[PDB]
């Protein structure tokens, strides 16, 4: 299909590296187009502020509804899928990006120190469809990398642009550093092969993700 | 005192980490260990089965110059023990992690085999989807670690600034109060709605659909 991904960062260095691995082959048919925004394009000040104190106290600080507020209205349009990471969020997986692969316009707005002004999400939510995910049960310091990574599992489900666990894998030399492969791998017998493989998965299932049996 | 080395064959990937003397952080090509011309770091799968597998041997150089007996190997991959905060807490006060990011179908299994001999060993992802390359989750899994550095349960509810009303939205009005136990109250509830209806998990109760 063909994608529109816009991110919104006040660290737009960060995104860079993915822009440029995307394939040109991709690029050229129009199937796909990453660009990155400096959210101080919507500041309204000499000192470009984008954070401010919390009400109610606490520590850290808060980014501001209406230099958010501005930069949504110009990027986003009703027919887009607003993301925005966050540790509250919902978790992303294999089938979010499955889900979010066919979307025409994905706008991912980015956070940093303790998060965005909660307004900034609720308005948009009264006219486009809006997402705060979380990409895993561990705290970063913005949004950035997480953008990265939702980049990364969504176009590759994407047409020419990028249960239990696999098993160990193993590639030539036959013989290393005194481990031979498992011979069962080398025996032709295809029926033996997948059975030992399915045992590996069940195996190595339990040792380490018994939350999925 | 932290020293990362990351191991990929994108080096340039990596940039991102320029977010910043208490910690260092090295960028290694892959390719740097090979001998031949091609310089080729994969080959088709033993046992048969979709795409490569990433060699051994030109990893095993690479860790053999890299990694001592102290050095903690990370190796980000869909199978992995799972990374989560308590694992970020356990990494903060090490001396020296090394991550070898995949690309292909993964990595030849002999290569943490190998390591594991001489030094700590752990396989681990960082959420259930799929990437293309370990280089992702290695700058998850660095930020993770350095802001728990030393010298550096529930969801958290929303939070709010200035102005007070906004698009004809109000901040809650008790946040305006200045009543400590009643806002401490009120963010405890926020949290409390919110852990239910996206992560009942974390209360001990059964995921959706
Ligand atoms: C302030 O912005 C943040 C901070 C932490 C954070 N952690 C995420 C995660 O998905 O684990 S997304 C996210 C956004
Ligand atoms: C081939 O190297 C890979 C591929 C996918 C992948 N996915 C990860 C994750 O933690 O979800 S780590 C990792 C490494």
């Amino acid at each position: 299909g063909s994608m529109k991904i816009d991110v919104v960062t006040i660290f737009p260095e960060y995104l860079q590296p993915v822009r440029q691995s995307l394939p040109g082959k991709a690029i050229d048919a129009g199937l796909v187009d990453v660009a990155v925004h400096d959210l101080r394009r919507w500041t309204h000040d000499v000192h470009k502020s984008v954070d401010d104190s919390p009400y109610g106290g606490g520590p850290g600080m808060v980014m501001k509804p209406t230099v958010w507020g501005d930069a949504l209205d110009e990027i986003c349009t009703s027919e887009t899928l607003l993301v925005v990471p966050t540790p509250a969020g919902y978790p992303f997986t294999q089938e979010t990006a499955w889900q979010w692969s066919t979307e025409d316009h994905l706008v991912i707005a980015c956070g940093r120190y303790e998060g965005i002004d909660q307004r900034v999400a609720d308005d948009a939510a009264t006219r486009m469809r809006v997402r705060e995910v979380s990409i895993g049960d561990y705290v970063l310091n913005g949004g950035e990398a997480a953008a990265l990574v939702i980049i990364e599992a969504v176009l590759r489900l994407v047409p020419g642009v990028l249960s239990l666990l696999e098993g160990p894998s193993y590639t030539r030399p036959p013989s290393w550093r005194g481990m031979d492969v498992p011979p069962v791998l080398l025996s032709g017998d295809h029926a033996k092969i997948a059975a030992w493989r399915a045992e590996q998965s069940r195996q190595r299932t339990i040792e380490r993700r018994p939350d999925l049996l």
